[PDB]
């Protein structure tokens, strides 16, 4: 091959070359070796001659690298030898100048584009020290070829006459041979690798302080350790005994460290091996890059002997040399061409050549290697080895700021600790490293925290607090309060009632009571009977209730009803309160079961966590003693009884005699009720999931004054980082937020991060120290503890564990596990310790998924959605469907702004209208009562009463009623006939909500001047006056028949319309009847698609804002949907249509939902919408209101998600909500979100000139036909190598300077067109 | 274990000490006390003192097999498996209880009686040996020989 | 287990460093301070650091090198202390033995240690290890600093 013409890069030279790319992942660097050497004196002119002599000897030292090819100069333009004679200077100024010269030329991107792949240099220190140093870009050379450059320099310095022959084999001839010679082996290995791409492990999942994509300037930090002669001898003789190459010893030991520091013990590590095979023996003197890169898919086993592990690593290594016939880089490309971002960014360069790395001819000329640096691009941890002296210099070219500070240090100290543990001890020992002792010592303190508790029955202290002060407040309810003596004697009455009913020590009892003093008296009564309470929501569905009654083996149920014949004998708490009192609580030894708390029975068989009194009271004391809870305290029980936080409220709060403010069952999620309860009863303590305190704090400081609130407990779900910042001014002075960790299986909690305010290095509020008496581990999947900063499964231990799942011992042995460290609840939380011993929780284990080519951090997707402008909160999940899509969800914070000032136009209605509807109500009541059997008997009697009560006895009218309603006697007939036919089908709610004569908002769209309400709502949609495009939407579409009745006022020129409903079947009718210029999309399972946020200049609601579960729900949905300065258009039922009220009674849905105009306008101005009221008086009142700058829009979301996330975790579909839905046990309901998105889920040509002229560039570079825009470059056939030819092709085709990182975030054709569209 | 691994300070001896215990472990290093199966013994229970953590020796200089017998690895890290007996008292102090094995103290120095016996078997003419540290105020090391008899018919 | 995890968990309370580091710092900080007192004469930290660094240079000249091991077998006195610091400052691991340690036992140890060299007042380059006079290693050129050893050597 012509010896000065461009020729192909070797595959691994492409890995370095493309890693120089300023936009490549952890790129922008040379792949140079910098070597440094010491001597008292050398002749700088001998060096200058020697350096230039070796350039003119070896072609590859004078090779230029351009266009992803290499080309050899007769001599390079740029200087061979950086001499820096400072023999005259002040010593420490010379040392500082050396350190600058060092940091520079050891981090330097060498000018390989100008053939400067090799550069020698020399500082001459005034301390009498010539520090010869050598920056060789490994684009020229292997490290195994770099030692030959040292051999050539040693001779060329000392005795250049002995440089007997310049190696005649040109590297282009070696490649033109090798690339053809490998061909069958490369195909044979390609077929091996292709079929393994789905099965390849990840990069080592090490702790990173920075994403590798989030640094442009990767300085290598070397860590190094010189194994002595003797340690080398011990490793070499033990390597001989165990039959392994010495590289396999060091590679196995490294892979064991990386396994111990990875989230998973399976990973790729790039082994550069030394393919110096050729026909010419002078290949052993050629300086060119004989590296070949082996993608060693190591899978390091735990607990085996090191002798087994090293033979395994060797077998893998050796066998995979045959597969390195298809090079690792082309495997990483084919992974990208198969949609997987796989990399081996951790490296094991075993340059163990037995002579000493620095060859003897050089060791004579200058001292053996003093120090060295790699700058390998796209590699986090470039581990190398060198024989140095006759010992072995271990080197770890970690990257500055990529790993946590002190982590490559500690991880390398564990690696050296391991290699000496291999020198001085037989390899029959466990391959498991110790934890590096400092880390384990801290964790032994965190887990060592004494009980700080007294082992006693859980109820004990409350009965003492009662005997001490019977008249003191125990419980404060809707109005009335129960004292401790009252509550204790009530509990003991229930206790004796339960003993009489056959309940007895540790036997289990359902407590399904509405939240209130009788619920508390029941749990204290169950516990005082010695029994174990099984709390459930009374609103829990009956099938789930039967599974839990069965699964608890429940002896009895307390349920506000007597049914001794049910699955358990079921009892009225009021009859149990008529029972005999016990003299004292039945004596329990504390290890007895205290409660069984159940997760959602959507998880199949319901998991019921049986907690002992000892465990519960241990957590409780361990928190009471930190909260300093005292007799003056007053908690709020926002925690449901089947949510274990209530156990602290009950047995903690009343154990300290701190009274409970109890929400009632209608207040069970009501922030306004809680706010009044705090402001009224001066609540000092709070305890909840954060979603409840977020909901409490969502009310203004004036509307909801929490400054009584001495301390706050948050639990059970991710606590947002702003939340302490929002809370500090709201709660008492000295806020004392505590965030608490761990599952019910560890009692109520297991951690306490106290929070004054968030220190800025947090990414979630971590679990703190373990609470007193209990403990945490973070473990590898093999149950061994993972290091600090390393993510693993959190295990919880010690004096707070639940006994198990109540009657599932089989799951209990899987989820509670036992070690020399004692007993552990195996939580399925991910998390990691930090260096300070804090415990970062990182979501449940299923909150990571290996989605189709990458691990998704769903917690990070949520954190990145929370960083968007105007977001309150977010969720991320992975879905059903044939894609198994990623899905994510948002909520806006609404900028509350007090704009709500008004007047109401009351002049248009009159009482003869309401009388007309009262008459029509009587007539259609009477018409269904022509076939009165279509109702149930309860509705039949209601309807037979309303036949007089809703009629002439209140609001009489003549046949003028018909002329007020607009529907005449034909309509009365058609309504009565439709209603009897529909209910002879029993088809409420679904068909009732489909019907033009009878649907509740549709009859409100005719009867109450409803079409005239609809008309004046649709009027001032400005587009037929302005002549300009307008985007409208409807929130409450149902059947579309109520819209169709207004549609003559809606079909305006320039009007685009989108129709929404929280129901599917109703929208099928809307989509049937309305023209193709009007769009229809479900809010399926409650969920708005994000393509609609900020899109609509106008939004419509008709007689249905009360049909949301709050005003604040349907309002926030409207506000999110509105474009800024856009108008909500709403009619709200300040009173219902009397026929829409029959409609609601046939849903059997409560009329209490409706609200007044000030009540609407207050919540609506809190949703930020700036209002005017306009129409229909105290009936069907029209409001219009103007949207603030909420910032949510799918375009703006795409820009923020492109700013903050890699392409592997795009929100593949994205949605929004008025607030996130909630678990019965307080959490954000991530399952309902995941299923809801799963329901709500349900190529084409380039058409822009930029897409088409880019398709020409892709087709030129990829050959395959670029007919489709929707393809992604790598998936179509691209590589980073081909991304250079594409960039240069764009630089010819358009002339724009392409940001290649932005193209890697934007790999699809229109995504690439972005930078051409903005003319970059 | 490095130069020491425990420290009982002694401003006074409380009368229930049967010996001055090993105190708290020295900072940065640790003690387990184990059953003959490697699991920790409960407090007051006698077991084998395992010294652990950063202070440990790397092993024996060229005896990898004896190193693996002593410097053992566990879910709790790396441990020296001393063959000292002892018990954690209820206050977490560590009473050392002497040794179970052939290792004894002569004039403060450590001696393996197996070494003394082997140095006597290294005598031409000894078939086998015993050694022991003796009673009486002298606390002397004694040893006992079986001679080899050079048989004939 | 909670108590014992506290007592074992006591934090490192150490800066991991070469064992000799601090003495060479105490010498550089006050060369004149009395390091050793012996037979009614005394040696300064400076004198001792120099004596040690001369031994270290003599040991690097005698083929000793980092983490390779060196017997020290000297009568108790400043030349012994200078020699162990000099071994450590040569980067080597010192393998102390009493000068009273008897010859066959010394050969078991010199054999088992794989020892590069022994320091013994006797010069004998043809002993089992090459054996060296500390007084000749004290004629050696001083190393300008102890050899940089990583803490785990
Ligand atoms: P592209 O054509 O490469 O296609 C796209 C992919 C995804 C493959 C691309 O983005 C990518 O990852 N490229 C490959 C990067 C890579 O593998 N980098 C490491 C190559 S390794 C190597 O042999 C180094 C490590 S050890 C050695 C060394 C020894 C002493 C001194 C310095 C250095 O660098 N060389
Ligand atoms: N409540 C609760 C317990 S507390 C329950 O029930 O539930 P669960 O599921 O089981 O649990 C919860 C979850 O999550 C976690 N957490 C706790 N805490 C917390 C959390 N997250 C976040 N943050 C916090 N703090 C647990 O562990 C599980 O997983
Ligand atoms: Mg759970």
């Amino acid at each position: 091959q012509d010896r000065d013409q461009p020729f192909e890069l070797s595959s691994v030279q492409q890995a370095y070359w493309l890693g120089r790319g300023a936009g490549e992942v952890l790129g922008n660097v040379s792949c140079h070796a910098f070597l440094e050497f010491r001597t008292r004196d050398v002749d700088p002119q001998r060096l200058a001659a020697a350096a230039e002599c070796v350039r003119q000897r070896h072609p590859m030292l004078r090779a230029r690298f351009l266009d992803g090819r290499q080309q050899i100069l007769p001599t390079p333009p740029l200087s061979c030898f950086d001499l820096q004679d400072w023999r005259t200077l002040q010593v420490d100024e010379a040392e500082r100048d050396w350190q600058a010269l060092r940091d520079w030329r050891a981090h330097e991107c060498l000018a390989v584009e100008r053939g400067q792949v090799f550069l020698l240099g020399l500082v001459r220190m005034p301390g009498g020290e010539d520090r010869l140093w050598l920056s060789l870009d490994l684009l020229a050379a292997d490290v195994e070829s770099l030692r030959l450059l040292l051999a050539e320099l040693g001779v060329a310095y000392l005795a250049p006459e002995r440089l007997a022959e310049p190696p005649a084999l040109h590297f282009a001839d070696y490649l033109a041979h090798r690339a053809a010679q490998r061909a069958e082996a490369a195909a044979r290995a390609r077929d091996y690798w292709l079929e393994r791409l789905p099965r390849l492990p990840d990069a080592p999942a090490l702790p990173l302080a920075c994403a590798p994509e989030s640094i442009r300037q990767p300085r290598t930090r070397r860590l190094a350790f010189q194994l002595s002669a003797g340690e080398s001898r011990r490793l070499e003789r033990l390597a001989a005994q165990h039959g392994v190459t010495l590289s396999s010893v060091f590679g196995c030991a490294f892979a064991l460290v990386l396994a111990r520091w990875s989230e998973s013990a399976e990973f790729l590590l790039n082994v550069p091996l030394f393919d110096r095979h050729a026909d010419d023996p002078r290949i052993g003197e050629v300086i060119a890059d004989f590296t070949t890169l082996l993608l060693l898919e190591c899978r390091m086993q735990a607990g085996v002997s090191f002798a087994e592990a090293v033979k395994s690593f060797q077998r893998n290594l050796h066998g995979a040399i045959d597969h390195a016939a298809f090079p690792a880089l082309e495997v990483l490309r084919e992974a990208r061409r198969q949609g997987q971002p796989r990399s081996a960014p951790v490296v094991f360069a075993s340059n163990l050549g037995e002579e000493g790395f620095v060859p003897a001819a050089f060791r004579d000329a200058f001292g053996d290697l003093h120090d060295m640096l790699s700058q390998t691009p796209q590699v986090w941890l470039d581990h190398q080895l060198y024989r140095v002296g006759d010992g072995i210099l271990l080197a770890w070219d970690s990257v500055v700021g990529l790993f946590p500070e002190g982590l490559p240090e500690t991880m390398f100290e564990a690696y050296v600790g391991l290699l000496q543990r291999l020198c001085d001890s037989a390899w029959g020992q466990p391959a498991d490293l110790p934890l590096p002792w400092a880390q384990q010592a801290r964790r032994a303190l965190l887990n060592g925290q004494p009980a700080c508790a007294t082992a006693r029955t859980l109820h004990r202290d409350f009965f003492l607090r009662a005997a001490e002060a019977p008249d003191a407040d125990a419980l404060l309810y809707r109005d009335q309060r129960v004292t401790r003596g009252e509550l204790a004697e009530r509990a003991l009455r229930i206790a004796g009632g339960l003993r009489e009913a056959g309940v007895r020590p540790g036997d289990a009892v359902e407590v399904s009571l509405p939240r209130g003093p009788q619920q508390v008296a029941a749990v204290f009564g169950v516990l005082a009977a010695g029994a174990c309470y099984v709390p459930l929501d009374i609103d829990q569905p009956p099938a789930r209730r039967r599974l839990i009654e069965e699964a608890a083996g429940v002896c009895l149920a307390i349920t506000e009803e007597d049914d001794p014949q049910a699955l358990p004998p079921r009892l009225d708490v009021q009859r149990l309160l008529r029972g005999p009192a016990l003299a004292a609580p039945v004596p329990l030894a504390p290890q007895a079961s205290a409660y069984v708390i159940y997760t959602s029975g959507s998880t199949g068989v319901p998991k019921g966590v049986e907690v002992s009194h000892a465990a519960a009271i241990n957590t409780i004391d361990a928190l009471l003693d930190l909260l300093r809870v005292n007799a003056s305290d007053r908690l709020l029980a926002v925690s449901a009884l089947d949510f274990d936080l209530s156990v602290f409220d009950l047995f903690g709060g009343l154990g300290a005699g701190a009274s409970l403010v109890l929400p009632a069952q209608e207040q069970a999620r009501d922030a306004a009720a809680w706010a009044e309860a705090i402001q009224r009863h001066a609540v000092s303590l709070w305890n909840s999931a954060p979603a409840l305190l977020e909901m409490a704090l969502s009310l203004p400081a004036s509307q909801a004054d929490y400054r009584s609130l001495r301390a706050v407990l948050l639990s059970g779900d991710w606590v947002a980082l702003d939340l302490p910042g929002r809370l500090r001014p709201r709660c008492a002075e000295g806020c004392r937020l505590h965030v608490l960790g761990g599952a019910t299986e560890a009692g109520i909690w297991s951690n306490l991060q106290s929070v004054d305010t968030v220190p800025p290095h947090w990414r979630s509020i971590p679990y703190g120290r373990p609470l007193p008496g209990q403990a945490y581990r973070v473990v590898d999947t093999h149950g061994r503890d993972v290091p600090d900063l390393v993510v693993g499964e959190l295990w919880i231990g010690g004096a707070s564990l639940a006994r198990g799942y109540r009657n599932d011992p089989e799951l209990s042995a899987r989820r509670f596990v036992h070690d020399a460290q004692g007993r552990w609840y195996r939580t399925g939380d991910r998390g990691r310790y930090w260096g300070d011993g804090t415990l970062e929780f990182l979501g449940r284990v299923d909150q990571q998924v290996k989605v189709r080519g990458q691990r998704i951090e769903l917690g990070e997707v949520e954190a990145a959605l929370c960083a968007q402008a105007g977001v309150e909160s977010a969720c991320a999940a992975v879905l059903g469907g044939g894609v198994a899509s990623l899905g994510a969800v948002l909520v806006p914070r609404l900028a509350p702004r007090a704009e709500g000032s008004m007047d109401l136009p009351a002049a248009q209605p009159f009482a003869g209208l309401a009388e007309a509807e009262a008459v029509l109500t009587r007539e259609i009541l009477g018409a269904l009562l022509e076939a009165p059997l279509e109702l149930d008997d309860g509705l039949r009697r209601r309807w037979l009463d309303w036949l007089a009560d809703s009629a002439a006895s209140a609001l009489p009218s003549l046949d003028e009623a018909l002329r007020r309603l607009g529907w005449q006697a034909a309509g009365l007939t058609a309504m009565g006939n439709a209603l009897r036919g529909l209910l002879a089908g029993e088809q409420a709610p679904a068909a009732l909500l489909l019907d033009p004569w009878l649907a509740p908002q549709a009859v409100a769209a005719r009867l109450p001047d409803g079409r005239e309400a609809l008309a004046r709502l649709l009027e001032a949609l400005p587009t037929p006056a302005a002549g300009e495009r307008l985007r409208v939407a409807v929130l409450d579409t149902r059947a579309g028949l109520w819209l169709d009745q207004g549609m003559a006022s809606l079909l305006r020129p320039g009007l685009e319309l989108t129709l929404f409903e929280r129901s599917r079947v109703l929208l099928d009718a809307a989509a049937t009847r309305l023209p193709e210029r009007i769009v229809v999309q479900a809010l399926d399972d409650g969920l708005l698609p994000a393509e609609h946020l900020g899109r609509y200049d106008r939004v419509i609601s008709f007689a249905a804002l009360h049909a949301y579960e709050a005003s604040r729900e349907g309002l926030a949905l409207a506000a999110a949907l509105l474009r800024p300065q856009g108008r909500l258009l709403l009619v709200d039922l300040l009173c219902e249509s009397p026929l829409a009220l029959l409609g609601a009674a046939l849903l059997d849905d409560r009329p209490l939902r409706l609200a007044e105009l000030p009540s609407l306008l207050a919540d609506l101005a809190a949703a930020g919408l700036a209002p005017r009221c306009l129409w229909r008086s105290e009936r069907i009142a029209l409001v219009e209101a103007l949207a603030p700058g909420l910032g949510l829009d799918a375009a703006a979301l795409q820009a923020g998600l492109e700013q903050r996330l890699p392409q592997a975790m795009r929100p593949e579909r994205l949605w929004c909500l008025p607030s996130l839905p909630l678990n019965g046990n307080g959490k954000v309901d991530r399952r309902r979100l995941a299923e809801s998105m799963t329901r709500a889920l349900g190529a084409e040509e380039p058409l822009e000139a930029h897409e088409q002229a880019l398709a020409e560039c892709w087709e030129a570079v990829l050959k395959r036909p670029v007919r489709r825009r929707e393809a992604s470059f790598f998936s179509l056939g691209g590589d980073s190598l081909l991304a250079t030819r594409l960039l240069a092709g764009i630089r010819e085709r358009f002339g724009v300077r392409l940001g290649m990182a932005d193209f890697y975030r934007q790999p699809t054709l229109a995504g690439l067109a972005r930078h051409l569209q903005v003319q970059t």
